[PDB]
């Protein structure tokens, strides 16, 4: 016998997301971008692009910053795009594409001044471990920005509509996404870790976590 095997993430589906990347999604990432920037004042240091796909959030933040940029993706076929795509916007210095699972971060203690992901959490196994890993390479002071979403109003709707007429189920999978179940979720998942200071935001710009890594409330 034989097979022809489709799964996700895999060499048809990083093209798929690479596709919409590059044209219906293209204009959230310098808003999302933009939003990050603006939020948090980090123009500078190390960023971590957690679940970077085909690397359009790294690639706009880039080029609206001076960050060295890590883009850190498990999958293959992924890693294989982005680094055409950053190599095609002159970006090789900028971006440096990292073969890695979220649950053990190939990157050490105390080195991100920012850490950023969008459209990964909501696929994630063993989400505990994921946000220990987090904290973990997470530098004192640095912030996370860590979630999903379209940036701002305008774009989110008129996205939608497209996303809908495309993949009618999709509907429904961003509604669970993009609401309180995941606010209610992820702030159990980090108060059983127990993070001293964090943000968990819904809101126009999509669903975003975001944690403060200060000196810890229990001494
Ligand atoms: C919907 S895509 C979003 C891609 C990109 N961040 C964007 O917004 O266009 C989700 C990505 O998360 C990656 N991913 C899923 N689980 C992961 C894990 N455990 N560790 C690292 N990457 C993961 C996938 O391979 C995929 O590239």
């Amino acid at each position: 016998g034989m097979s022809e095997n489709k799964k996700k993430f895999d060499k048809k589906g990083a093209k798929n997301m690479d596709e919409i990347s590059k044209t219906l999604f293209a204009p959230i990432y310098p808003i999302i971008a933009e939003n990050i920037i603006n939020r948090f004042g980090i123009t500078a240091g190390t960023c971590i692009d957690i679940g970077s796909g085909p690397g359009a959030l790294s690639i706009a933040l880039a080029k609206q910053s001076d960050f060295s940029i890590r883009a850190l993706d498990f999958s293959k076929h992924m890693n294989e795009i982005a680094l055409k795509n950053i190599a095609d916007a002159n970006l090789n210095d900028r971006i440096q594409i990292v073969q890695g699972d979220v649950h053990n971060i190939p990157i050490e203690d105390n080195y991100a001044d920012l850490i950023v992901s969008r459209g990964s959490v909501f696929f994630w196994e063993d989400v505990a471990t994921a946000f220990r890993e987090i904290y973990r390479i997470l530098k004192s002071g640095g912030k996370t920005y860590i979630g999903g979403g379209f940036g701002n109003k305008e774009l989110r709707d008129s996205i939608s509509a497209e996303m809908i007429r495309k993949n009618p189920d999709w509907k429904e999978f961003n509604r669970k996404n993009i609401s309180q179940e995941n606010v209610e979720r992820f702030q159990n998942v980090l108060d059983e870790i127990g993070i001293s200071s964090y943000e968990i935001i819904l809101g126009d710009e999509g669903f975003w976590i975001i944690i403060s890594k200060t000196d810890q409330e229990v001494i």
